[PDB]
């Protein structure tokens, strides 16, 4: 199962790692991606993904966008987790460099506890604009079922852990 995290609270628990390697270490049931509300998975996180996938993820949620239309910011769609995961919860944190609003990142939370165990980012933060530290608190504060973070940066990982609460 997962391994080498930081125990933050009775369900959520937190590592120094790259997403895309721990995803094709530990193959969970489900991976979250940093998704936007039209599944183009250019940078960040989602590109990371999506290039990790040969880009079978983007052609993918092509097909899941000209037939369902954009999701909303907020909002969830569950698609193939391709080499990565059983499945890829891709899950639209608010932007905050697209001005949208950060009252929306519990809503994103909230997809989380439709899935017993989920690998995942910090939601809305890197090129999303938000506060990390705001993210792992909605986290902590939101999620009910076992999630494991992976945050990219040693540095922001150890400013999370240290001013965690
Ligand atoms: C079965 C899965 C989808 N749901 C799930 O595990 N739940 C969200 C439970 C975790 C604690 S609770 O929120 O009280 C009920």
């Amino acid at each position: 199962s997962f391994s080498g995290y930081l125990k933050l609270t009775d369900n959520v628990y937190i590592k120094n790692a790259d997403i895309v390697e721990e995803a094709k270490k530990v193959k969970p049931t489900v991976v979250v991606n940093a998704a936007n509300v039209y599944l183009k998975h250019g940078g960040g996180v989602a590109g990371a993904l999506n290039k990790a996938t040969n880009n079978a993820m983007q052609v993918e949620s092509d097909d899941y966008i000209a037939t369902n239309g954009p999701l909303k910011v907020g909002g969830s769609c569950v698609l193939s987790g391709h080499n990565l995961a059983k499945h890829c919860l891709h899950v639209v944190g608010p932007n905050v460099n697209k001005g949208e609003d950060i009252q929306l990142l519990k809503s994103a939370y909230e997809n989380f506890n439709q899935h017993e165990v989920l690998l995942a980012p910090l939601l809305s933060a890197g090129i999303f604009g938000a506060d990390p530290i705001h993210s792992l608190r909605v986290c902590v504060d939101t999620v009910r079922t076992n999630v494991y973070l992976a945050v990219f940066d040693k540095n922001l990982y150890d400013k999370l852990v240290s001013s965690f609460l």
